[PDB]
């Protein structure tokens, strides 16, 4: 298939990249064609050559790529630098952990967590974009090293995150994990 | 924005209403539009009417709605009809565990969780599927409930599955949930 | 220059005929292009090729000429036929006459109109359209025949009739004529 | 409805703003949508781009907003300026005024205007064009304040002038007015 | 690149592969892209859909395949049946033929090719098309068996012949061939 | 009818007015339109405004006019410049001449004709392109002056020539001539 796609100017090469890949995958989830044979092509308008409502109109500016703005608040909760995180979020932000615990206070997370581990680093083995109709939703997973809390290591541990998020900014957190699964039992 | 696609006619008009909400969700991973302002217009093609290659071309038919069959898919596993099962899936399908186990066998996995607990439903909170260029890959999340092994019940224990397609049959399976985390510990 | 025009199906041959010629008047407006250098084409889809909102729309069927509207109103109105006449018009339809008189009741008219002449008779020389944002607005004129309160006759007396529509009915109209200006004055 | 036009490279955003209301309102006349529902792309080509019978085409300058130099017309007249009033005119400019009265030369209006009121002034309701094949014609009504031949004066005189043009410049002007039916009669 | 055109309805499929090779084809002459990554596509539409110079069009129908005329009238030819040949030719259709003989007359050409061979038959190595603005033009060449007037036989006599056509109909014949070149001189 | 291609920039104006003649004739193969009433409009893309496969692309530098090489190489061959004319040639190069005579190195031909006559200088009545895909291929014709060997001057003597390329360089010369025909014999 042939999509063309009618935008006001004003977004970057990379930005429309983004949009090139995103509608060339939508067209993936209906006709299995190969990515070779799909065709994005991108007309760009001045605002003196686009009218709705008999007046001209002014692009919204483009949203972050959301895969990206969700490594970047995972790695910075990482460094431990919550003032940096929390500006990542909405006001309302809530996350889901593992036994159902919900917190809407990243300060209320490390308290918890302590309990349950000295330290975890993820390896990412994945992100994955899902266009919806209320925007955008991320999913990546990959597995987590750290220590007990006794000090022992563990690696390889499996997790996974979803995030949802509003105008570019982070909402919904829901994390689930096999840390419980591999946890010595003594 | 105005998205035009060009495609062979012998799509059902259930195929386009996907097709064009695809088209719609990945325009606002980009641009953060609200769906009422996007619009997608579908122009079909009679055979005689498109040419690549100097030659006709026949469109490749579509591919079924990979979340109905993923959904239907864990309804006949829940109904333990294996048979069913096994026409759903890859010749070299492989499934991934809570603690990392792998398997490719769907028997495997009923002796496996049978020690696990005695049954568990699952109770839906979602589907969300995640465009890519090697096809559609579908999460999906809720909670469950069943019983331990000793008969006590549980419910609302959450989970998550992730699966990958390959020509519309189900490729690969990984799972991730809640139980180990909520399982009593005398 | 070359308008194309995308639209739903349900539209008739004369209905299409009438936006063809309406787009092609409208570039003449800017571009003095000949008519016969101006090319319209329509582009027609079936309901499930068309999304906004990632919904199907309905299209909102077609607005009557109004210029054979205001005709079939004001030739109502010659053969006295006021309950007919009423059916062309919105709830809160206003007239203004010569020397300003306002009026919202069509009897007020032929009460006031008594007085000024026994008939009138029009014979038109040309409808006008102005498209307009609020709608279309016609303007139409040409000359009177009729016979004065005497009994004495006239002929060719011009006369100018604008209206302005709502949702294909006559809302305002406004009348302009010669008559005070060749009454006899003894 | 959405309206694309192709146009070679040249006008104006003001020229191009006039071309966009104007289709957004002959789409109006059919489709009873509100402006805020239309588009009007438009697509813009250089020379180098566009070819007709296989030759290079150079695009006919863009007319004048009629309205507007109606108005100027008009506004030269009443300061009495006839030199600057001739340069809108074509050579066979015709008026009409009331009681029929045909007149080529502008003189001739004066001389037979000041038996009829010493002077007046116009207060302009609206402005409206009709787009027709033979190119924009314009409409404009309001009201007139003066002064009768005795220094009596009078204000709120309804009035409409008509004007056909002919590649930019006036051709046709036709009057009609309340002034006979307010005139006292003694 | 891709190729749109539009046309109205009335085509047959054959004249739309046709046309889609043709369109192809010219492509390549500027553009060394592979038949395979050129796409043509054609929008057909109904006689309401369409309007230049205010008014519906109607289409002119079809030219046939000029290399297939050409073919058939050379195989009529060499049937010697000239009662039908002369149905595929204009009024005014002259040949040419080696040494610039000039004739306007199926018998004449008889007559003078008779002294030159016994008869000769026409193997045809290929045809090719040139679109010129003045219509196709039509090359075809290939080898010659006969005998000459001794009944002494030959084969594999190179020959080209060239057609211009008017409204489908053979307007201008040139023929250039290697029969003198392989004329035994004793 | 109405022509669009979508190209990628980086054709100059001659590249695309080429390219729109070409398209221009293609149409009337089939179409009986005279050019006047054949409209071709080109697209051009920015690299990032365009997408197959999910990646950018890189446009295939334009062929040069084919029939100009061609008329160059016989330029060159005539101020018998051998040393340049083999840059016009494929590795491959293919020459047939009247009696079938087939060779591939310039100098035999030099060789061959030297017999055949002192020298001779063409005169091009036309050159016509034929638009196929595997490339353009080029006829042209018209007539030779030269001398026979004893010194016998000729004037008049058709001939045609027939050029297939293979990117932008000549792969296959067939050529055809009155020559015998008009040689004297004693």
């Amino acid at each position: 298939p042939i999509v063309e796609i009618h935008l006001l100017e004003g977004y970057s090469d990379a930005e429309k990249e983004r949009l090139g890949r995103s509608l060339t995958a939508a067209v993936q989830t209906v006709v299995p064609a190969p990515p070779e044979a799909i065709t994005v092509m991108m007309h760009e308008m001045q605002a003196a050559d686009y009218m709705r409502g008999a007046t001209r109109r002014t692009p919204a500016p483009a949203l972050p790529d959301a895969a990206a703005t969700v490594r970047d608040f995972l790695d910075t909760m990482e460094a431990r630098d919550l003032d940096k995180a929390r500006t990542f979020l909405t006001d309302d932000f809530v996350m889901t952990f593992p036994t159902g615990r919900r917190m809407t206070d990243l300060s209320d997370l490390v308290e918890w967590s302590a309990t349950r581990y000295r330290f975890v680093t993820k390896t990412y083995d994945r992100f994955d974009t899902a266009a919806t109709l209320d925007g955008p939703v991320v999913y990546c997973f990959g597995t987590l090293r750290g220590e007990w809390p006794d000090g022992t290591p563990f690696d390889n541990v499996r997790f996974i995150d979803r995030f949802a998020l509003r105008d570019g900014k982070l909402a919904v957190q829901d994390v689930w994990n096999d840390l419980e699964a591999m946890r010595p039992r003594g």
